[PDB]
């Protein structure tokens, strides 16, 4: 009788892991996967806001594609307000992120009891007065070079490519469509083109305002959208310029063109996050699983940090419990190497926004047991380039350590992340605990798997060998608060010599007070 | 650049990852088997014509909707349609028919709230009169099965009742998830080993006279549920395939000897979500496909595949992953209960379960299958193990575009499929009822020739062996220049295949 | 899983692997690799040679460094004489190849530490060897060093130059006359085909050689010229290059390719490259050639002690049976069988060694690591064959017996390196002979008239590989054994797997 | 990326790993496998042993099978006098360790000079004294009285180090009646081995008791005990040596079938294993003679303690000054076969070219371990390894992953009495392990296990156990740099422990040298 799924993990081949998986042997307390929750009307209220980090919610996601400047702020003042509530006790505090997601490149439709009816005829005028009455035969959309680059016996999809067409005109300004699947059109709905890769601006002047707003509000990272090369991530880099220089950048991937350069995306950008929803309209559907796990794959082999998306436990916007697909998909995607699970529409607009954090905070933690971590780390080393860097031979033994001692943490000193962040693309099953001053640090940390970030507001001693145990003393309280650990069982401590960053050399295997 | 042949050679899975391609174009067959579940969408034969070009392979029928009468319209259906290409034996596409119990089950009586209390009773007459007042159940031993602290579930789940007191015939709940109260709704009782074990022997007896190739168990628990239905099918019905359902905490416990009698198990994900807490179903479908893969026995996964296509042609993408996900866990079938029993968009949700399933095949990573799959395969004096592990390195030898195999009993067929080969297995065989009951097996892509006994056995089995090269070549599997490996026996009858050829395609 | 090392093979990890060997763990009858024993005064004799085949001999090895025509004719006379004395019953007829080893670009000439060396160019000393009076056949650096007998006795060269360099030896050691004298710096440069190994060349085609070990080769232009000189009557003769020097290690890719086979020429090869270094030329050698699918040789001081001593050292049988190990074809039998005391006992030890190793193989490893390495191809005949290995694995084989023309059939069931014997039934008697070349294969030549139908004579060369098998020990009555055939008689034509039952 | 076998560690298969050996890839200055020289005439002299020293001599055996107790305590001062003329500078010092290897039980046949047994003759091995000075054809004599108490029919019987062999057809009571198997000439004085036996005879025989107390007396810090057949003989070894050669360690030599079969108990008892080759061959068949070798060294491997290989490596060298093929391809595959120490016998002892062969053990050692493949054998150690609490266990795997990650130019462990060291040594890293140590005892000990380089500081201690362990890692430094192991501008892993005593041993650093 045992837990962590170790029969599994001890199993010599990975078919055998899984008929080892056992539905009897309960989870470690710790979660790794971090939980990316956008926020709106359902959640906005710091009532929601409390509950959903009581539930496990570590970033907060704002969609600039919606809403405005003011509506955002009094939201991430709200969720500040939220996350200092349970600071009176510093070992139970857990810092909550920000992030800033870009509108991008979008074709929406104008301005509902229209309905498309299969075998009718669609006109997509180009006349700008149709922007606030749309008639169904006439459709304006905010875009010019619709008629100009989809010719005839093409095809067109509005909200969410619900509402299929098909193009019998070409010319300027107007596009004759047959309505393929119809339904209740939307105001202001998606416009997604699989046969083109849009020609506009990937960094727009709404983009460049939405980016400048954020580094007044001091977020912590930001979500680029429809990112196609990296041409795009470092025009919006110049945008959040010196000041926002530390602030890290996710480039979410919707389009042939990012999957085709996605190399030289990861290279160029802080993370990546899989846009499934937007994805699986430019490729076929049936083609996106691979996407997701060629991009979480290559990330984990880049030590990036990389998010899924969208539509996790979507039947959660209308239901209180999550369909069986939905449920497979959130583990499966931890078992594929997500560091973090994204939720939308469930969190957003939702009739259940805490019983989706909820949902996402146990099948996670379920998945991190079930992983094949001795193949894993076997391919991570085996894939691993030699380097002289200390700090990186260090992350690679402490990993080995609390593998062969089975520990109940690894603790870091880090002031940029940095340190705990090597440690985390060697993928321990112990629960990483970075210890840092540097509070954006500590935030940002979450977009990593496994690393625990934990806020020192204890005050320096002035004595380094002294400041650095009352640090490491600091780590070993909140596991056990916490109850990832317990007094007398082994930890890992990483630490350096000199003070500052990039001197971490030192691996401690020690007990706990 | 196609098939995921990058990925299929990476020394390592993380790099095989990498190298998946959106722009790796699939082979033309598939191989996971899909079964449709068959009801007020689409009995119609219009709807189930185009289904067998759609993809389906399998047409199940659910008992829990239906009367010992009702079905009959829809097998006719099924047949008719299926019966319409015959004209072309090459074009030809077997289906199966499934019958699924309605099992030991519990229902309500024929508008709710939350965080309240709520007793529940056994006054028979609330059948006619279902309350909001009070609960009642077909279940009479729920006294005798229920436990202080249990959680009594409703409308599928939704509405959880934890027990707080008892009664003679009544329990006293408190609401935790309140809703909408219906009539008639199934009470799934996660603390529960449920006391129910003759209507059900009446169902099992019926399911011989309609000449059904499989037989899927709703709700086993243990070996002797196994073993006392095979004998309510009988000698009529031994050969009646069963696939032990596994929607229930004992089931999963004592799985092994469930999958040791029976020759199949399902992973009845809705009725286990309740049963189990959800969060651990995936633990439960993981280890069910790796051991019936381990066994060489037949798996399905089959609850909440594709919901949304149910009211939207649009599925989701967290449905598109738990689809392909089944088939790179291993899973030789697939199923769609809802979006076809009471479903809006039935013809693309084949096609997509159908494209997902075909795309993640060639993601597979097969080097690592198949030999963790040998390794694990024990040592055999069995001259056909032999022949169909070698069939399977061959293949993978020559990227073949099928195995050709001759099967009676489809034995010969089904061992190849074990060892999980790329290529599509094309099964020839007189006998119809081995050729539908192939589709439970991955990869095996069943064929009939209703060409006559040939007076030369060498003569006959080279038309059988030349009728399968026609049919792969007409269905795109392999062309001119191709290479495949083709079974065959040394003698008449079943459990002589010892003969593997590699013929380059002409 | 008491034997053939099978609760080994079963090891999930090298290491437990090791840890389950055992001593109680005893071999089948089959010997999977060529022992190439040289002929000469100890081997020569007719009742000797009769006993070398019985004790496990497959290929008999001439060294024309020495030796006239006439006496190497003698000794292929009285091998095949010897050969044939088997022949009283086809079944149990082991086929015997002879191999020619050329003399190549050899240079050949009671010495004290530091004592008196004044080399002479003076031919009228052909005849006159002494302390400070030698000759060299090499007409063509200072700090340089020189090597003699066999790189026993070393010379150290401050004073070279334009004809002769007179140097204190750098050791001393017991002489003979006509000794090695090797050069470690600089490329020869010199006719791997002199004027003589041609006219040995031709003797060798008129004699009948099934292969012919090449000398000194550094160059792939080595391996075709002595390709071209054997000619058209010596097309199907196999040609095995021998490394003994570092331009062969650095451009052996080259050579390999060139060359149907390989031998790692070790004794020339250690006063070449610095001695310590040679295991890792012949691991390296080895395991590309069983990564090419081409015969390897290991060949130098397998059993040294033996020319003069009953048994083997520790070393000796360690080396033999990591040269198996590491997956070496064949194993060489040198002055062991051609001037020692006991060639029969040496033979009797490497079938023994062989035998034991070949079961402590971890195939597991092998066969997965080759299949991965190995391309994906269209021919039916590799696909068939490594079809046939896994089969064989799994049904845990007597046999792997395949009906082959020229050998080809059979060596692509050997690159995969089968445990179960492989019974290669051909009607061509040289390919028969060269088909010990490779690891497994055991030929047995048909002697049985080609049948009107060719559906029987199929089953006959069938049936007559079980007969053998059944003789031999390999298999009995029972057992199940993998056949390979094809769809039709010729070469090119293998693509059908049978798992029959022994009859 | 040139050097170390670098190209052939990347090789994501054995086989490409073969492949890619490369003979122009040179070697590091380190050689991790301890080299064992039997001493006797051709080296007792200090001189020959200072240049043994400076060859690689790491372990001085004393065969107690021959030589008086007073020759033996000469050899050992003599040794002792060598190793300390190096005390000139500490950093230069090699420590050296004493090797007692026992004589055990042995049987001979003794009494005109040479017979020959004709196959199936009637020959009587008889225990009459009355043919004890007249060995003949016809009948022979042995001396162990209750031989017939241990043998009994069809019991197989080797004469002369396995040359001629008989079997007991005919029984008998203080008598022993056998028919000759494989012939040969008999001479004298010579040595029985019994194949198939139920042995009762002490493996301490008394003279032993005598051997092993006089070791004790000598400050040995090896035992290679003789004839162990089961762990009570290691267990009696132990008792003889006492609580003053408790910390004298116990190797025991496997040289018959029944120490093969019952390896696993004499292992546990055992702080090591000596594959002793050359009796074992006689007694079982020679062909199977490697299968007991890989067998015993991986199951070493596998329990984390040191094996000895031992007998004939470079045999031709007692005569020849240079090693045959065979030879020098045994004493690699012996360091890829995973042995932590290889031993010389009477090519240092008797032979004509002691450092001629020394030098070579050195020189194939360090090009085989640059030959290993350590991606597979760290891999199959971290799955073969039993979970532990123990963070010094933990520190030490996780040391060795980041020496494999940082290409470290050594490991650096202090440790009192060995253990700290030891257990990186188990995981066989490519680095050199430079162990510092103060006690003697353990430096000479430490040569026992692959990759372990003791220094012996004998630098005063400080009043801060913080300053005096920057001493003793500043020590290994400089060795380190002197050797050629590393230069400055290089990594090495340093581990240490985080208050006093060495058990904890749980502090890992990855310094540059300076």
């Amino acid at each position: 009788i045992q837990t962590q799924q170790l029969h599994a993990a001890m199993a010599d081949t990975f078919l055998e892991h899984m008929c080892r998986l056992d539905i009897d042997s309960p989870p470690i307390t710790a979660r790794n996967t971090g939980i990316i929750c956008t926020i709106g009307p359902a959640s906005r209220s710091v009532e929601t806001l409390k509950e959903m980090i009581k539930s496990g919610m570590n970033v907060a996601r704002l969609n600039f594609s919606h809403g405005t400047h003011e509506y955002h702020a009094e939201t991430i003042k709200n969720v500040r307000t939220a996350t200092e509530s349970f600071a009176s006790d510093p070992i139970l505090y857990r810092p909550v992120a920000v992030a800033l997601d870009t509108k991008g490149p979008e074709i929406r439709t104008g301005l509902a009891e229209v309905e498309l009816k299969k075998g009718a005829t669609l006109k997509i005028t180009l006349d700008n007065a149709y922007m606030e009455k749309c008639d169904e035969n006439i459709l304006w959309l905010d875009y010019k070079n619709i008629c100009k680059v989809v010719e005839v016996g093409s095809k067109i999809y509005v909200d969410d490519g619900l509402i299929s067409l098909q193009v019998k005109q070409k010319g300027a300004d107007f596009l004759v469509t047959e309505v393929e699947n119809g339904g209740s059109l939307g105001s202001k709905k998606g416009v997604n083109l699989p046969g083109a890769a849009v020609d506009l601006p990937a960094v727009s002047e709404k983009d460049i305002q939405d980016l400048k707003f954020g580094v007044e509000q001091d977020v912590d990272m930001v979500f680029a959208s429809f990112i196609r090369k990296a041409s795009d991530v470092h025009e919006v880099r110049k945008v959040l310029g010196e000041k926002g220089k530390n602030i890290k950048i996710i480039s979410k991937i919707e389009n042939h063109e990012g999957v085709r350069r996605f190399d030289e995306i990861l290279e160029a950008s802080d993370g990546i996050m899989v846009a499934r929803g937007d994805l699986g309209i430019e490729i076929p559907a049936e083609k996106v699983f691979l996407a997701q796990k060629m991009m979480i794959g290559r990330c984990n082999r880049a030590g990036k940090p990389v998010i899924c998306a969208t539509q996790m436990l979507e039947s959660m916007i209308k239901k209180p419990r999550p369909t069986r697909a939905e449920g497979s998909d959130v583990a499966n995607a931890v078992l594929d190497g997500a560091d973090c699970i994204m939720l939308s529409g469930e969190t957003a607009k939702g009739d259940y926004p805490l019983e989706a954090v909820r949902m996402q905070h146990l099948i996670a933690r379920e998945a991190e047991a079930a992983i094949y971590h001795l193949q894993l780390f076997e391919e991570l080393r085996r894939l691993a380039p030699i380097t002289s860097d200390p700090t990186e031979a260090t992350a690679v033994g402490a990993v080995e350590a609390s593998f062969k001692c089975c520990s109940g943490a690894i603790i870091v000193l880090t002031k940029s992340g940095r340190s705990a962040h090597q440690v985390a693309r060697y993928r321990p099953r112990a629960p990483i605990i970075a210890v840092t001053r540097n509070p954006q640090t500590a935030r940002q940390a979450h977009l990593y798997r496994g690393i625990f970030p934990v806020l020192c507001k204890d005050p320096v001693q002035e004595a380094w060998a002294e400041d650095v145990d009352l640090r490491v003393n600091f780590a070993m309280n909140v596991g056990k608060a916490r109850g990832f650990f317990k007094k007398g069982d082994v930890v890992i401590v990483l630490t350096g010599w000199r003070p500052g960053s990039g001197f971490t050399n030192t691996m401690r295997v020690v007990p706990v007070p």
